[PDB]
């Protein structure tokens, strides 16, 4: 798992767990203080146990760039969580490796004040292979709202 922090934000880009390894998964998320999981790819495990531990799971599946709705919901989540729950962490994962999980994190960083190249370097310092060709071109044309206050 790679962890990235900037301003009042802290994200955990993790791997997709399985029903059989949910206890260890939850145990680790709790140690990282995560109270929210965003699944941006296929949903492959039951969330009842996760939700009961106070960890809310969000399924925003999205190659194809995140829809404007997903981006808006993501930015709304980043805004409120790190404010209402100081020092918390938001986890994000795909299905096979990092995948597209780091895309939303980069968006949060850009929204935080970084230009896309900075966000990409910032993530790669933690995960060398982060972002493929298509994703870089997408991040390059992303027009941030720049409405988050810090």
């Amino acid at each position: 798992p790679v962890e990235v922090t900037y301003k009042n934000m802290r994200f955990l880009i993790t791997h997709n767990p399985t029903n059989a390894t949910l206890n260890k998964f939850i145990e680790e998320l709790k140690k990282y203080g995560v109270t929210t999981i965003v699944r941006v790819c296929e949903a492959t495990y039951d969330t009842t146990l996760v939700e009961k531990e106070g960890i809310h799971v969000l399924d925003w599946p999205f190659g194809a760039p995140p829809s404007n709705q997903i981006v808006d919901d993501w930015l709304s989540l980043v805004k409120i969580k790190f404010r209402e729950e100081p020092g918390c962490c938001i986890a994000v994962h795909c299905v096979a490796g990092l995948g597209r999980a780091p895309v939303l994190v980069a968006l949060a960083l850009i929204e935080g004040g970084m230009k896309y190249e900075d966000a990409v370097q910032f993530i790669r310092q933690k995960r060398r292979g982060a972002f493929n060709s298509k994703q870089l071109l997408y991040l390059e044309k992303y027009r941030p709202k720049m409405r988050l206050r810090f």
